[PDB]
Order: structure tokens, then sequence, then C-alpha cells
């Protein structure tokens, strides 16, 4: 990655890099607003658009899909990225478009799905799609949501709210929960999500905050783990991440804590 970001070090990715593991031969689908494939710092292996008004998955007129793509690569430099456009420029997308993208990712044998997206409601069909992906052996990772807190109520977004998905909240560089990071019993793990510097459309770079920034740290971690243990099932990869996370506080706000890819990759 050309832009320096603390988040890579924080999850202990450099430890795997030093072991020689960089996520080689792992297919990661980035379900977002597209990826700017013209960016010098990004290679994209394939993709598809399901947004009828924005037909090109290899451009990104929102900027977050490109940023998320770069974070996956910062953490797993050798991962193969696929641009699955399911959100438009304003960062919103119809429920069915997201399901179409999940079905594409399954049919094209993705190893990891990163969904840096989240709505206040899901659907039986959306749950069925992520459940199908998991059943098919895909590691499914999603941003927990940027809806802050609501007393004792869960504020975790969909599809992160579904048990089959790894719901990722955001911490800052001191492991403090970000004020916007969604909370609830469905929250699984945390990753760096405040002022993360990554790639932006038009060969640019910049810091962004959000659980959509936290999520690709975990998607990239799964790619590192798979490169060390390509025989591990999604079940084993998920278990390794949750079981070896660094405890940060109450699981309502923190899940199991901060991912530690060094520990996870045993
Ligand atoms: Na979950």
């Amino acid at each position: 990655a050309k832009c320096v970001s603390y988040g890579v070090a924080q999850i202990k990715a450099p430890a795997l890099h030093s072991q020689g593991y960089t996520g080689s031969n792992v297919k990661v689908a980035v379900l977002a607003s597209g990826i700017d494939s013209s960016h010098p710092d990004l290679n994209v292996a394939g993709g598809a658009s399901f947004v009828p008004s924005e037909t090109n998955p290899f451009q990104d007129n929102n900027s977050h899909g490109t940023h998320v793509a770069g974070t996956v690569l910062a953490v797993a430099p050798s991962a193969s990225l696929y641009a699955v456009k399911v959100l438009g420029a304003d960062g919103s997308g119809q429920a069915s478009w997201i399901i179409n993208g999940i079905e594409w990712a399954i049919a094209n044998n993705m190893d990891v799905i990163n969904m840096s997206l989240g709505s206040p409601s899901g659907s039986a069909a959306l749950k069925a799609a992520v459940d199908k992906a998991v059943a098919s052996g895909v590691v499914v990772v999603a941003a927990a949501g940027n809806s802050g807190t609501s007393g004792s109520s869960s504020t975790v977004s969909y599809p992160a709210k579904y048990p089959s998905v790894i719901a990722v909240g955001a911490v800052d560089s001191s492991n403090q929960r970000a004020p916007f990071s969604s909370v609830g019993p469905e929250l699984d793990v945390m990753a760096p999500g405040v002022s993360i510097c990554s790639t932006l459309p038009g060969g640019k770079y910049g810091a962004l905050s959000g659980t959509s920034m936290a999520s690709p740290h975990v998607a990239g971690a799964a790619a590192l783990i798979l490169s060390k243990h390509p025989n591990w099932t999604n079940t084993q990869v998920r278990s390794s991440l949750e079981n070896t996370a660094t405890k940060l506080g109450d699981s309502f706000y923190y899940g199991k804590g901060l991912i530690n890819v060094e520990a996870a990759a045993q």
C-alpha cells in the first residue's frame, strides 16, 4: 500500500508478512460501490455490476469501494480482488442488488466476501443468501454499522446482524470503540476503523472512518489466514479470528475484541 495506515500493524498483519504470508491465491469479493481499477495501486481480477444506473464495476463514483479494496490489499498484498457493485454513488443500493452480488460471488467461487454496507432492515432473502454463501464455504464479513448506540437495543446493520456473518465494529488507534460503531449481541470482532488512509478514485489517497473501513481489515486477515492454511474451512477461519481476538471490554460494545491475525494464523 502506498498510503501508510496504522491499522495494518494494529491487527498484527506484518507478523504474517514476515512469515511470508500475503494472501496469495485467495479470491476476495468487495461488495460496495465498485473499485477504481485504473488506480495504479490496485489490480482487480474480475467483477460485476448490479446497479442499473451505474453499469461499470471497475469505476467507483462513491469512493468507499476503492478505499475498502486498498485496505484488503494493505493487509493481504497478494489477494485477488473482485469488484461487485451493489451500491450506487450515494452509497445506497436496493436489497435485491446486494443479493444478486452475493449469488455472483458464490457462483464465481469467492473465498471471502466483504460487505462494506449495511441497512436498518434485511430480509428473509438476504439472510438466505449469506447463509448459502457460508454453507458453500465462503468467509462472509460485514461492517457492523455506523448507527452508534440505542440504549440496550442492538444497532447492528444487516447483513452483519445475521449469525452466519462476521459483524465487524470499529476501534481507533488506542482500541477505543469509535462513537459511530454499532453495538449489540450480534457484534463479533473489532478492527481499526478511524481515519484509515487508503486508495481513492483517480489515483488518490485519503483517510476515512467507518465500520466499512473496519470490515476489510478482517476480510484481509481471512485472506492471510487462508494463505497459511488453505485447507481450513470458513468455520475454522472464523473460529480462529474470534477465539484469538484481544479482549477489549464488554462484548455488547466490542464483541470478542480486536482481531489478532498473528494469533489467529497459529
Ligand atoms: Na453476526
